[PDB]
């Protein structure tokens, strides 16, 4: 029993981080086969920061300038190429640590585990969710860019994020491997404010599901809701609104625990109108929204 | 910016994970140089446990009875013995992927990363605290006994915990890797009570000293208080008692900040007694205690 925010174990990926130094500017960068991918603010200043031209930056840089350092032992830089927002250092030595990867573009809701780096060493891991808006609520001091975010599938690392920029109200934004922001961020120091970070609604059930299964079931009423009641409510509380297709992806939690999900919904509904009353639900005191229905299953049956 | 319950990079500790089976009865193992350690009551079918005698269930296990597995490949066990509660296998190879390490016995306040297995595989790593009543609130499922807590300095880990038994309470209790329990539990499947779950006092301060240097401000007040003052309302709330010794761990948070230990305190008091009245504080609706001040140093900082 019990129920924690968890991380996937990180092995994989600490075998995958390196140092990158342009000039002045040191960050993290990720070596998977023969390329490091990393921001391509590396080669800012914090000056240049404030209206990059990266093509025009990018033509005062060679090969040689951009220094890869795994563990204390330098890397070869045969090639770079920007894409998007990423650099893309060939180096002559494939990484032998290359785990099985993917990289992924995840949708709003989305959980992932960041592996949070400075001069290309790991120092922790936590859990995180692709906001609503396209942020995330991330831990980065300066150094930590080029940090990834990933899931993992058995032994398949599928890399989700990569660590770009925080936003003058603190929040976090990046891009997939690709190097296309996550939202309607850019790698400029400029006024982006966020929209408006609302709740992820079908993460909230997953959870008060994880809550009845570990014996939590305090908020369990006597009602239910139809979609459309429970949307009007949702929008009232800054809640993402419910569709069908969530529905669907909690039914597996609905057929173990024996509650309709529009009996969850109901009972969700009750709290937002009269709040916790001091009480908590698995150890909290706000409706926890960064688990994944497939993050609830996954944790409530042990998967490795 | 930003502050996130983090746990330590596991890969160090992933190395060490193996599966441990004897006879119906498969858990995990911590794989150290040429010894394997796991929980004694691996020996004990779920019947055993109601009145396990381990010295007696002993006498009928060989070597070969303790099957060990490395991923794929199978240990050879050339010996075997009980320390306490944990059984240390003597394997014939080294783990070659032996961290530096340490055992040590945490106090009561002291937080670890759990990385939770089954099967000898790694799942999921979060972040814990020894509770005040020597319990710790987890994520353990049947087969996650042998999994352990840790602490990373630099490139030592230090192990304190190896997970045994689950409460009728659903909360955890286990032992050092000298197979020592926390606290007053026995590894039986009998009543055990936990004591008062008390809120760990100089985390909260800490974890507030967090939120003020990440902006969060609005909880600091106009009043300062005593050590004497504060404990009173301590007491009252089920905190911990603060001690001049806590003054002094937060010190370094205190200058920091420009916040004397004590007006924090007086902070904390007013909290108490006033409630969050609907706010917030780095996201949570709850004092968070599961943050010490050296973590708070520690990920303030960015120590790889």
């Amino acid at each position: 029993s019990g129920f924690r925010k968890m991380a996937f174990p990180s092995g994989k990926v600490e075998g995958c981080m390196v140092q990158v130094t342009c000039g002045t500017t040191t960050l993290n960068g990720l070596w998977l086969d023969d390329v490091v991918y990393c921001p391509r603010h590396v080669i800012c200043t914090s000056e240049d920061m404030l209206n990059p031209n990266y093509e025009d930056l990018l033509i005062r840089k060679s090969n040689h300038n951009f220094l890869v350092q795994a563990g204390n032992v330098q890397l070869r830089v045969i090639g770079h190429s920007m894409q998007n927002c990423v650099l893309k250092l060939k180096v002559d030595t494939a990484n032998p640590k290359t785990p099985k990867y993917k990289f992924v573009r995840i949708q709003p809701g989305q959980t992932f585990s960041v592996l949070a780096c400075y001069n290309g060493s790991p120092s922790g891991v936590y859990q995180c969710a692709m906001r609503p808006n396209f942020t995330i609520k991330g831990s980065f001091l300066n150094g930590s860019c080029g940090s990834v975010g990933f899931n993992i599938d058995y032994d398949c690392v599928s890399f989700c994020y990569m660590h770009h920029m925080e936003l003058p109200t603190g929040v976090h934004a990046g891009t997939d491997l690709e190097g296309n922001f996550y939202g309607p961020f850019v790698d400029r120091q400029t006024a982006q404010a966020a929209g408006t970070d609302t709740t992820i609604t079908v993460n909230v059930l997953a959870w008060l599901y994880a809550a009845v299964i570990n014996g939590d079931r305090w908020f369990l009423n006597r009602f239910t809701t139809t979609l459309n009641d429970f949307n009007l409510v949702a929008m009232k509380y800054n809640y993402e609104p419910l569709t069908q297709d969530h529905v669907d992806i909690l039914g597996p939690l609905s057929a173990q625990t024996g509650i309709a999900v529009l009996d969850m919904c109901a009972s969700l509904k009750e709290l937002l109108q009269n709040g916790m009353n001091g009480r908590t639900i698995l150890g909290s005191a706000l409706l926890e929204d960064e688990f994944t229905p497939f993050d609830v299953v996954r944790q409530c049956s042990g998967v490795t």
